[PDB]
């Protein structure tokens, strides 16, 4: 509450870092972002979870591995996913903005980490 984070800049920086995390592993890092989605949250926190996530990925796909990266708005909130082919911070971090970590696995296919914030915290 009370504070505009800026989510697009956070992730055009966070894409940075995961490329130089990547460095010679040379992951494909795909970032899918509406520019226009902004949120009230606590920029701290919710760099915190969205940075665990991104680096969580990075590290536990081999190289060259494909990762991709969504923020968009649902009809329930704002939602970002993390989808390739150490999450106490992240669990406690949503839970302070009244969400939960989501974790989908197709076995064999890959998995999707992915939240979705609470819809009175988007702005406009």
């Amino acid at each position: 509450l009370d504070q505009v984070v800026d989510v697009p800049a956070m992730l055009e920086v966070l894409e940075k870092e995961a490329v130089s995390l990547s460095g010679e592993a040379q992951h494909k890092l795909h970032f899918e972002v509406d520019k226009s989605l902004k949120v009230l949250a606590d920029e701290d926190q919710l760099r915190s979870a969205i940075s665990n996530l991104v680096y969580n990925a990075v590290k536990y796909t081999p190289p060259g591995a494909q990762i991709d990266v969504r923020w968009y708005r649902t009809g329930k909130g704002a939602c970002l996913e993390v989808e390739d082919k150490g999450l106490a911070i992240v669990k406690h971090a949503l839970a302070h903005h009244d969400t939960h970590l989501d974790i989908y696995s197709k076995v064999g296919v890959g998995s999707k980490f992915s939240f979705v914030l609470p819809k009175r915290l988007v702005a406009k």
